[PDB]
């Protein structure tokens, strides 16, 4: 139907096949961060019904990619799958894999010459913490090209389940400016809530110390990094699951969904959180390039942190 | 190892696995003796084991050569499979398929452009000759780049078994003009013998009536056709399978090898000959400007005849 949807599924599914033949070595090269693909498709009178005439589609670092999302625990053969046996479904714009695994986010420019700039850091800092982060996990990163349009686009692990569905669902920045969701927004179906609904609204989160404690210091390192690489603006997303609404119309595989955090046994309602960090890739310098048409990266990292460290 | 070949097998396998999507109609619109489909593929630092960094694929009338391979029994993943899974060897260049079922066959620009002249008209006799032809049966047609060299291959049929393996071998024009091998050519592992080597050496072919005239036929209406669109200098391909020979170092899939007939009861030796029309891509025109640097299409075409007429 989309055509750029299209390009997308056909590209992904060419890259994976191309890498299924690579031999992977452990290491990557200083080189794999410069790398891409690039396939360009004419088609003259010929195959009309499935894909455009005339395409591009380029894949940066194929190699880091690959290294990430293994690191991630996503089987090449899988990630393929999830997004080509189906068309993802929409909801900038955001799509989601048909089988809710993977969220594919459309970019500009500017935020993929910033994922470039960052790349190699975030990939050691991967390594450094075994996969273990609520960083969001990148696992691929693409330009589309269907006759005059031309998208970037980045795909991520699904911070919510791919099974178990989410009720209520917050974007917190724990920002001294007001931050509180619009009326209009607020009658949304799945609306998405901000800081203010959370201090006015007296939402609690019931989780067990152990669980608050390894959560705290995962964001503490998480936003450091972030901090020294003179990023903010992102949010701690959190979901939460009902499990006694979703019977009316609970357990989790935490390989698969795994920001899940489980309610500790007196928690008033039977929940389970899906928390991380998303929209990581503002640099200080290209917020003040969208608000031209006081606080700093150091500044949001300590605010970020207090906020949230009160609300658990 | 050659990255032409490698080329061609990726183009191959990408092509079959393009029109594997598409919907075959019964019938070929007049569009798709026009199509065809081009990749242009660039890899900077990545991928530098398997493929060139830099090249481009082409396949001419993509849905025309779909067409004619299942015309002539040939499943499009076993074609994949043949051409594939194991590089094709050499021995213009030719190249024969691993498991020796197809000839890649290099060819010139000018033999293209004819190959576009004549395909519809190609076409249609395949349809009204059910597929039943001495002629080559054209299967793929392919432009392949690699940075700075530009070929050209058409993909058709062996004439030989893919099994029984020929020991003597003629290539035969029935022309006026001495046709003879060289003494240097003579002295070859599997030499190509010529007209005057078969009238000098006595070789007789014992086929029986039935098999000759049913043959002779399909020759008759081959050649009509052929001198009709004013080719010509085209061979009768003779191959010999020794049983006796085989056995020292006999039965065929006629659905396979579908050249092949066996001999009579009463043949001094058990023999299966492989018999087809080979070479037909040269126009009155085109031979001319080849012997620039007195027999016309249909002269050629009744010398042709006469001779094998006499040589069964």
């Amino acid at each position: 139907s989309d055509p750029l949807l299209s390009v997308l599924m056909w590209g992904v599914n060419h890259s994976i096949n191309e890498l299924s033949h690579v031999q992977i070595p452990v290491m990557l090269m200083p080189d794999d961060f410069k790398a891409y693909s690039k396939i360009k498709v004419d088609n003259h009178l010929f195959n009309k019904e499935n894909m455009p005439s005339h395409f591009k589609f380029k894949e940066y670092c194929p190699m880091v990619f690959r290294n990430l999302r293994e690191r991630f625990g996503i089987d090449d053969q899988d990630f393929q799958n999830s997004l080509t046996r189906s068309a993802p479904l929409p909801n900038a714009r955001f799509h989601t894999s048909y089988d809710k695994r993977y969220i594919i986010k459309t970019i500009t420019s500017e935020d993929v010459a910033e994922m470039h700039n960052i790349l190699k850091k975030y990939h050691q800092y991967i390594v450094e913490c075994h996969g273990i982060t609520l960083l969001p996990q990148f696992l691929g990163m693409y330009r589309l090209n269907v006759d005059g349009v031309e998208i970037y686009v980045i795909v991520t692990r699904n911070v919510f389940s791919h099974r178990l569905s989410v009720y209520r669902k917050y974007d917190l920045k724990g920002s001294t400016v007001a931050r509180e969701a619009s009326d209009k927004e607020k009658a949304k179906e799945l609306p998405t809530l901000k800081d203010n609904d959370f201090i006015n609204e007296g939402q609690k989160i019931y989780i067990d110390d152990n669980n608050k404690k390894v959560f705290l210091e995962k964001l503490k390192k998480d936003v450091e990094f972030l901090a020294q690489l003179k990023l903010m603006d992102y949010s701690l997303l959190v979901g939460i699951h009902d499990v006694e609404r979703a019977e009316q119309e609970g357990e989790f595989d935490p390989n698969i969904d795994v920001y899940g955090i489980k309610c500790h046994e007196n928690s008033p309602r039977k929940e389970v959180y899906f928390m991380a960090i998303i929209d990581i890739l503002t640099h200080y310098d290209a917020k003040k390039k969208a608000a031209h048409a006081t606080v700093n990266p150091e500044q949001y990292s300590k605010r970020f942190l207090d906020f949230i460290g009160h609300i658990l």
